[PDB]
């Protein structure tokens, strides 16, 4: 009844071009098995939405990787937010919430701004450079570990932190394994700088330990909290700003309306998160036998979600694959969706925001002069180098 596919979602010839896969995957059926790693699949909105927002059923203690927690070890302690269910998810993800809440925004606006609008102008005076390593990636890098309140030394090991991070909700296959087997001098940096004496007063780490006073979580709780902020949010934002350049470069018609309406960076970077889904996919596993789609699922199973799928589906979007500035974005699975949605979703926004908007209001094209090079990874999208051009307003 179910469809089984040979389909591997985690292969680079997937990572290459996945969106003539995503189809098949999408009209074989509301739920597929994929043989290649004996787990269930859904790339349609309809059932990623409603797999995401049916916690008790398909949990995430167990893992949002394709390793089950009750059959294997975990290759690093389980995330306290990412990796339980209610009610242990409840009070870490308060704290969470309260220290990147709306209020927070409020203290990093101007910097985060204003770094992001020096930024463009620099690049300006050199017209050509790489909009991931140059843009993308330095932008992030500049304000968030500040905001953070992590200290200069080590900052080298946060990207490839959170490119193993990524790497390891995969399938144990070369990216997966190349990452995790030298990777203690990244965890034991990461864990270090999780300790209290070494989070700047006032930043995010030292917010999250000043939490441990109200009951919400307790001091053994802290460093495994911080090092949530050290795994995600630094490469789903890069590659998020680094396909809004590029939708930016590829539809021109769009950076013309953006230039007329800089206000429209909000929602510019909120369809590039759409259009891109830097997070492509993570698993629930099945704690009873279920019926999803017209497919009985057993207990015990892995479940494979496409999310940029979900946001490229046509029974839900119009044009999906177009880049549209105003479109009505809100509904999109980018950040998830229910009990798990991006607790930094208000960070990923305010750097997205502020950057498109400093090119809304500084750049007057953007095209690109340069071969382009993807980034491989198995659960995040995103390119390697984006050379461009910048021309001034
Ligand atoms: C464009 C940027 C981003 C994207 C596409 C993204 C994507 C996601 C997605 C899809 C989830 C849901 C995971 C699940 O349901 O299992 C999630 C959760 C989470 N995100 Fe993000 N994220 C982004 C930025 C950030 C930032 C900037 C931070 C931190 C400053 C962050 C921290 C987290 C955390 C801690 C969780 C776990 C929340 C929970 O389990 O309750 N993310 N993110
Ligand atoms: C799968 C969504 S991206 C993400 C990665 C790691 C964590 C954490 O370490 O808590 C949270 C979210
Ligand atoms: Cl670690
Ligand atoms: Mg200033």
């Amino acid at each position: 009844t179910i469809p089984h596919l040979a389909i591997d979602p985690f292969s680079l010839d997937f990572f290459d071009d996945p969106y003539p896969d995503q189809q098949t995957l999408r009209d074989a059926g509301p739920v597929v098995y994929l043989d290649k790693w004996n787990v269930y699949g859904v790339a349609r909105y309809a059932e990623v939405h409603a797999v995401l927002n049916d916690p008790t059923t398909f949990c995430s203690s167990r893992g949002v990787g394709l390793s089950d927690f009750k059959k294997e070890k975990p290759w690093r302690p389980p995330s306290l937010i990412l990796e339980a269910d209610p009610p242990a998810h409840t009070r870490p993800r308060a704290v969470l919430s309260k220290v990147l809440s709306p209020a927070t925004m409020k203290t990093i606006r101007d910097g985060f701004a204003a770094a992001a609008d020096a930024k463009v102008d620099e690049l300006l005076q050199r017209g050509c450079i790489d909009a991931i390593a140059d843009l993308a990636e330095a932008y992030p890098l500049s304000v968030f570990p500040d905001a953070m309140g992590l200290k200069q030394e080590g900052r080298e090991h946060l990207l490839p932190y959170a490119g193993l991070v990524f790497n390891a909700f995969g399938p144990p296959n070369e990216l997966r394994q190349t990452a995790i087997e030298r990777s203690a001098p990244h965890q034991a940096y990461v864990n270090e700088q999780c300790q209290r004496p070494n989070l700047a007063p006032g930043g995010f780490g030292a917010c999250i330990h000043a939490f441990t006073d109200t009951g919400e979580i307790t001091p053994d709780e802290a460093p495994l909290l911080v090092r949530s902020l050290l795994s995600a949010g630094l490469d789903e934002t890069v590659n998020g700003i680094g396909a809004a350049v590029y939708c930016l470069a590829r539809f021109p018609g769009e950076l013309q309306r953006l230039r007329s309406d800089p206000t429209l960076a909000r929602n510019a970077f909120e369809e590039a998160v759409r259009f891109e889904s830097p997070v492509q996919t993570f698993f629930r596993t099945t704690t009873r036998e279920v019926e999803l789609g017209g497919a009985v699922i057993g207990e015990g199973e892995k479940v494979l979600m496409f999310l940029g799928s979900a946001n490229r589906d046509p029974r839900r979007w119009s044009d999906p694959d177009l880049y549209d500035i105003t479109r009505k974005t809100s509904g999109h699975v980018g950040f998830g969706s229910g009990v798990h949605m991006c607790v930094g979703q208000l960070v990923a926004r305010l750097e997205g925001e502020v950057m498109l908007s400093a090119l809304a209001r500084k750049v007057a094209a953007i095209d690109i002069d340069g071969p382009v090079k993807r980034r491989f990874n198995n659960t995040l999208r995103g390119l390697e180098s984006l050379p461009v051009k910048l021309t001034p307003a």
